[PDB]
């Protein structure tokens, strides 16, 4: 709880125009399949991008959420990464897509992959609005990106500070 | 069941309706000075939430619940809680569809025993017909006929929810 | 984490006495019910007690569980109580009855009663091993007691003191 | 279904079994110097984790999970998962009958992604017959054969947990 301000970093019309591309990209990809498609996407941050993005996939398919714990920035490099609350659905056989909305660090992602590795989807991939490599902790496999950002702390768009600007239609930066 | 699936209310109708509905939704809760938060229910909020909180011209929290499905008698169980506190927060429970009204009054009483300083729910559709318990609704973006409506989040047998428009599922016989 | 050591407050023999007991009562008092009973076990301290408190009880019964928030001795105090895990089963019109380990304040207790009467069940009741009525923040009915004990942290018998000694078969208390 | 139930392993085998159980797990372990928590899957193992905690004399945890049950081809889930971190810590999950395997077999590939030091099954039941999928168990209470037994946690339509001795059910025609 600091003294701040919110500087635009990707304006509400250019988030709208990647995520056209990125729908565009996933459905090329996945529109011959002939398996069952899921989104799945991480809660809380993910939800707004997961509304957009899949309005954008041109593949019949289901929406389903997961969430994994939080912690700190600090304690979930110690932590365990358990599930608060699994997938309602079955993905076993399935092309699933992981919706994230920014890798970080990619600890929590990571395992998260792991642990829907082992119900043997058809396919695994991850799909994140945002990148910030600077800040990679973890090697994960990363198969979309929206954007890859610099070393900000962004907010808005599902993204949030202290559970402050979730609903913000850009994604912003925080300047103290 | 084969079928086919025609709009029913289209996605420009849906985004205006939701502009208004944002505003109204602004107006009331702009001169309360305390924490706001929009709580959607899982599955089915998850697409009207995005766009419904970006109409929102307030400082808000967003949150959701998993409360048990088991179609169309059992109690009602939380899958999944609140992340966060709402005693002495304005509450706002996003719903897609309001029908028999059993899960909404259930997960209402739920919030309520938490003491938010005000709560009130909001839905994307109303369906008045089939309504078994009455619960107070203050936001209502359209009103329909008992019809079996898909998209927006709102799914048939988990098909359907990405759809960008309400739209109506016609059974082939 | 301070230096301490644990002291017998109830031996294990003592404990076996009183949950016998407990367990007439409890049978007494829903023998006749002709309605399905369940015991309703708050996790994780209540395990060990539920154990051997069904055990002593003579009457048909389904066994049950439920994670409520738990949070500090100081955050609980302020923050709301939440649902980690709810029942599996149905308890409309079942006979109820909630198996607690300790009534310190009486908060988390207090607020679980008031969810499950929501779903109205034929009768809603509370068991708990041990009542510390000293450090009773909240009016709650509690229809059979095992113990109502000194302004004591105890531990063992599923009582935890920062996740230790849960596996004693005895209550003990910490002595700094 | 008419039935009744008839003893099959009595409270007082249980009880010595277990001891015996107690002395098994605690000279695995003593030697660890690493934390250790027994890990309880819901519901069916609260009875016998309360009693085997209480036989093994080595400072340890105690938590739980409950993870999906169908019945007798489905995803394995995580309805409620660890409390507590076992990175680096000696894990035994604790289990009451272990039959098919399979839902076991999967709570140990999730558990076994965090890492502990070693990881551990003790289960008081063990049905061979039904294997499905193998899975390594290092302490087993009793081999049985393919009976339906009730007790001692184990459930019959959710009815018998409460039983202090294993039982086998009678269908009556
Ligand atoms: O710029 C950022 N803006 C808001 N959050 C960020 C940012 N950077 C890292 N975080 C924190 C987390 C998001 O979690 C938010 P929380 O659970 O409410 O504390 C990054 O996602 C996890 P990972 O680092 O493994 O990819
Ligand atoms: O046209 C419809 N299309 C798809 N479903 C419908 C429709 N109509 C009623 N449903 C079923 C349900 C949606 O079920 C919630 P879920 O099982 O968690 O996905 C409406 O909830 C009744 P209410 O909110 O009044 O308690
Ligand atoms: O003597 C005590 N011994 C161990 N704990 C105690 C005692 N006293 C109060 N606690 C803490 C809590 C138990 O929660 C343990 P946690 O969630 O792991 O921190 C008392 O139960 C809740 P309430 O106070 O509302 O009846
Ligand atoms: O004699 C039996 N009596 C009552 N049940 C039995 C028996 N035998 C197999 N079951 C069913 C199950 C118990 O189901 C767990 P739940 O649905 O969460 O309560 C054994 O699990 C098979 P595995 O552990 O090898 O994966
Ligand atoms: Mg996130
Ligand atoms: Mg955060
Ligand atoms: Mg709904
Ligand atoms: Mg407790
Ligand atoms: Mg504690
Ligand atoms: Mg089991």
């Amino acid at each position: 709880d600091m003294k701040h301000t919110v500087e635009v970093m990707i304006p509400e019309a250019e988030i709208k125009a990647r995520i056209a591309e990125l729908g565009r990209q996933i459905t090329e990809r996945y529109k011959d399949s002939g398996s069952d498609m899921v989104l799945v996407g991480l809660l809380r941050g993910s939800f707004m991008f997961m509304a957009d993005l899949c309005r954008e996939v041109q593949v019949s398919h289901e929406v389903d959420f997961m969430t994994a714990s939080s912690y700190g920035s600090g304690m979930s490099t110690t932590r365990d990464v358990k599930i608060l609350k699994d997938l309602d659905e079955d993905i076993r056989g399935k092309d699933v897509l992981i919706v994230e909305d920014i890798i970080d660090s990619g600890n929590t992602l990571s395992k998260v992959r792991e642990i829907l590795s082992l119900r043997e989807p058809k396919s695994l991939a991850i799909c994140t609005l945002l990148d910030k490599p600077s800040r990679r902790e973890v090697n994960v496999p990363v198969e979309f990106i929206g954007f890859s950002i610099p070393d900000e702390f962004v907010v808005g768009y599902g993204i949030d500070y202290a559970q402050r600007y979730r609903h913000l239609p850009y994604i912003g930066k925080v300047i103290l």
